[PDB]
């Protein structure tokens, strides 16, 4: 189904950005902000700057150790759905 | 991309099952029971029996009104997601 689609790509997009560095289960400041550009560029402004890449991962940051995980990227995409479900 | 494709399916699927009945906005059980055995066919075992339903609802129900909001969707959502993403 469609809503089984949209989990496996959820896996996926995660997947490909978080192990291209480091630790190859998260996300650290440039994978972040990679993912956002390429991946995210009609719901968001592209990022420029770094203190916004900076402000992004603070926001992000749950458990305060520098980068994304799986769950607080998962925190970031209810964030992103709540923004456009009520946009209409 | 297909993470946007993602988001709004998320967005999509909620709405063509909570509008049915009731609250346009909130999925009440009959609802829930009907995407799940629709649309989770892979993930989830066919829910037959209502204790099932019950118990289901009972526990994506955070703020305890009987029926699962978005938020609550959102949050069911990335509990398949975390199982799927940690089965593999
Ligand atoms: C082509 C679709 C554009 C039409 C649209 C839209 C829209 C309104 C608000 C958002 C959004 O996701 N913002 N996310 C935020 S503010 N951060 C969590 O997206
Ligand atoms: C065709 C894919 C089947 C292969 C697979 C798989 C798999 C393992 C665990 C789950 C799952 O989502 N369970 N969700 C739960 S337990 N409730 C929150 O899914
Ligand atoms: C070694 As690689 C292509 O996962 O950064
Ligand atoms: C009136 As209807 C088709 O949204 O249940
Ligand atoms: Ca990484
Ligand atoms: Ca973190
Ligand atoms: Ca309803
Ligand atoms: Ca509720």
């Amino acid at each position: 189904s469609e809503l089984e689609k949209a989990v496996v790509a959820l896996i996926d997009v995660f997947h490909q950005y978080s192990g291209r560095e480091g630790d190859k289960h998260k996300l650290k400041k440039s994978e972040l902000k990679e993912l956002i550009n390429n991946e995210l560029s009609h719901f968001l402004e592209e990022i420029k700057e770094q203190e916004v890449v900076d402000k992004v991962m603070e926001t992000l940051d749950s458990d305060g150790d520098g980068e994304c995980d799986f769950q607080e990227f998962m925190a970031f995409v209810a964030m992103i759905t709540t923004a456009c479900h009520e946009f209409f």
